[PDB]
C-alpha cells in the first residue's frame, strides 16, 4: 500500500490521473518524481520548468553542477538527482524531441529508465497534447514499464481521451 489517491488503473502496474505532477509531488512526496528533461537539464517550461519553479530554482542549480561535471545526457537517457522539496529523488528522463528530428523509437529507451525504480510519479514523455502523439506515448509506457508508475496527465480533455481510448 502507498499514498497515491484517486488514480484509475490501466494495467497491473500503470495508473493514471488528471493531475498536475507538481501538485501531486507536493501532496504525496513520492520516492521518485520523473522530470521530462532535455539533454542539457535546462528546465524552462512544461514539467521541468514547473518542477524547477516549485523548488525555487534549486533543481536548476543542482542540474547545472551535474552538467558541468558530466556533460549532457543522451536522448533516451536519464540521471537521478535530488527531489528537493517535492520527492526524495528526481529521475530526469530525456524523451525524443520529434520537433528536433529525434527518433520516435527513443521513447521506449526513455521509458526503460523507469524500470530501475520500484514506484514512480511521472508525466507522459514526448507526448504533447494534440494528435496521436499522446496516445502512442501512453502505449509505449504500458508496454515498456514493469514497475509501478503513477501518471499525472495535466490536460483533462487529454486525460479523458486517453482513458476512453485505452485498449
Ligand atoms: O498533460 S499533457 O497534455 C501531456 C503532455 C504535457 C506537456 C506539458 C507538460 N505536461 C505536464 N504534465 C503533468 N503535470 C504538469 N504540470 C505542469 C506541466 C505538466 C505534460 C501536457
Amino acid at each position: 500500500v502507498n499514498s497515491f489517491s484517486g488514480y484509475l488503473k490501466l494495467t497491473d502496474n500503470v495508473y493514471i490521473k488528471n493531475a498536475d505532477i507538481v501538485e501531486e509531488a507536493k501532496k504525496v512526496k513520492p520516492t521518485v518524481v520523473v522530470n521530462a528533461a532535455n539533454v542539457y537539464l535546462k528546465h524552462g517550461g512544461g514539467v521541468a520548468g514547473a518542477l524547477n519553479k516549485a523548488t525555487n530554482n534549486a533543481m536548476q542549480v543542482e542540474s547545472d553542477d551535474y552538467i558541468a561535471t558530466n556533460g549532457p545526457l543522451k536522448v533516451g537517457g536519464s540521471c537521478v538527482l535530488s527531489g528537493h522539496n517535492l520527492a526524495k529523488h528526481c529521475l530526469h528522463v530525456v524523451g525524443p524531441n520529434v520537433n528536433k528530428g529525434e527518433d520516435i523509437q527513443l521513447l521506449k529507451s526513455a521509458y526503460e529508465n523507469f524500470n530501475q525504480h520500484e514506484v514512480l510519479l511521472a508525466p507522459l514523455l514526448s507526448a504533447g497534447i494534440f494528435g496521436a502523439d499522446p496516445i502512442h506515448s501512453l502505449r509505449v509506457c504500458v508496454d515498456t514499464v514493469r514497475t509501478n508508475v503513477y501518471l499525472a496527465v495535466f490536460d483533462k480533455n487529454l486525460y479523458d481521451k486517453l482513458v476512453s481510448s485505452f485498449l
